Order: structure tokens, then C-alpha cells, then sequence
């Protein structure tokens, strides 16, 4: 998160910190959010050979009793996810066991477009600048929902599939390490962080989760 503030600790109890493991390079990191006690929603580009989920975190470098480190038993990457266009960048992670509900850990379901100009909030442990490491503490930032023409330069952006997020006048933005984190508008999840420019200039592209709620429900019911 660039240009944000430290979250009040444990004030976003659905947030998930993901470590993405692959066979041929070191760990990478993503966000996500708990939508059922045994399912986390995140981005498809965060898929790996294995993933570990930490719930209940604030400072991710300091173990505490609120942490729940949970095993992922299966990744459900959207069947139409396209590595070239980045369309359908959404994935469900099934946890081995149901998380414990605590003050610091709870679910965020979302029900069945928010107009541009509205302000929304996104949180994450991602990089705080182009040349900066991920934040040790959960950060959050208020971003403007944009008209889709603001993201035209992402040639594979599509308004019905995706949200365009972050006024280009500001440096405020989601960034690397924040993928999969939820965008909340008036307390309701509307998007997840998908991608943006390597130089961090907003807007960034978020998956429009409304479009995917039927698919999410089909995975939840079958599993
Ligand atoms: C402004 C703005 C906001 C969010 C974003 S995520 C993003 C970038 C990205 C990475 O690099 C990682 C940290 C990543 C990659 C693979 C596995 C796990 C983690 C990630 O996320 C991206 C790459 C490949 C596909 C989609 C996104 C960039 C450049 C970016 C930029
Ligand atoms: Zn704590």
C-alpha cells in the first residue's frame, strides 16, 4: 500500500496474509480475505505449488496469540483465468480446517455497480513504494473509484469485469504484495486487487467481485 496509514490493529479481522511457494524461486506474498471459516478469496495470479495463510495478524514479523497459521488443502483458480489478458483473476483457497472466530479473526461475506467518484478502502502488507519492501504492519488507504476510461491504457481492462481504482493525481495506490486484498466501499467488499503499473502510478485494476459471485457460490456449494 502506497501513501496509506497503519491500520488500527485487528480492525480488519477478515484479512489474510498469504505466502506463495513455488518450486524454483523464493516465497512471494499476497493478500486475501476470509469469506467463510474455511475459504479465503484472493487473486488467481497468486496461485502456487503451495500457499500458507496467516489470519489474525497486524505486525507480520511478531508472532502473537491472535495468529492462526492455516494450511491450504486446495486452490480453486477461476477456470477462465488468462495469464495474458489477466481476465478472471480470482481464486478460492480451501483451508484444511475452519478458522477459529476471535475478536481478531472473522469472515467477510459479500451479497448480490457502485458509482464512480465514491471513495473506497483497501488494505494490505504490500510494498510501500517502488523501491521499498512490504510493510511489516497492515496498511490501508482510501482510493477513488474511477470511470473506466481512466484505465483505458491497460489495453485488456474491461469495465464489466474490473474496477478502475485510484485517482491518477495522487500516489495513493495498492501495489505489489497487496494482490488479492479486498476493496471495501461503505464496509462492503466490491473488488480485489489484481494488477497495475510497475512504476506504481494509479489507477490500478481490481477484479469486480459481483461478476464472480455465482462462480464463488458454485465452488462453495460443491466443496
Ligand atoms: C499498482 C499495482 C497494484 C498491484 C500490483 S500486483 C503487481 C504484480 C505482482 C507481483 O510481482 C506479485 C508480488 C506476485 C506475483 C506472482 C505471485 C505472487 C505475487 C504481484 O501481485 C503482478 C504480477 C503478475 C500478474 C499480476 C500482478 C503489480 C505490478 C501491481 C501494481
Ligand atoms: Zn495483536
Amino acid at each position: 500500500i502506497i501513501g496509506g496509514t497503519e491500520s488500527k490493529p485487528h480492525s480488519r479481522p477478515y484479512m489474510a496474509y498469504l505466502e506463495i511457494v513455488t518450486s524454483n524461486g523464493p516465497s512471494k506474498f499476497c493478500g486475501g480475505f476470509l469469506i467463510r471459516r474455511n475459504f479465503v478469496l484472493t487473486a488467481a495470479h497468486c496461485a502456487g505449488r503451495s500457499i500458507t495463510v496467516t489470519l489474525g495478524a497486524h505486525n507480520i514479523t511478531e508472532e502473537e496469540d491472535t495468529w492462526q497459521k492455516l494450511e491450504v488443502i486446495k486452490q480453486f483458480r477461476h477456470p477462465k483465468y488468462n495469464t495474458s489478458t489477466l481476465h478472471h483473476d480470482i481464486m478460492l483457497l480451501k483451508l484444511k480446517e475452519k478458522a477459529s472466530l476471535t475478536l481478531a479473526v472473522g469472515t467477510l461475506p459479500f451479497p448480490s455497480f457502485v458509482p464512480p467518484g465514491r471513495m473506497c478502502r483497501v488494505a494490505g502488507w504490500g510494498r510501500t513504494g517502488v523501491l521499498k519492501p512490504g510493510s511489516d504492519t497492515l496498511q490501508e488507504v482510501k482510493l477513488r473509484l474511477m470511470d473506466p476510461q481512466a484505465c483505458s491504457h491497460f489495453r485488456d481492462f474491461d469495465h464489466n469485469l474490473q474496477l478502475c481504482v485510484g485517482n491518477p493525481r495522487k500516489t495513493k495506490s495498492a501495489f505489489k504484495g497487496d494482490s488479492g486484498g479486498p476493496l471495501l466501499c461503505a464496509g462492503v467488499a466490491q473488488g480485489i486487487v489484481s494488477y497495475g503499473r510497475s512504476d506504481a502510478k494509479p489507477p490500478a485494476v481490481f477484479t469486480r467481485i459481483s461478476h464472480y459471485r455465482p462462480w464463488i457460490n458454485q465452488i462453495l456449494q460443491a466443496n
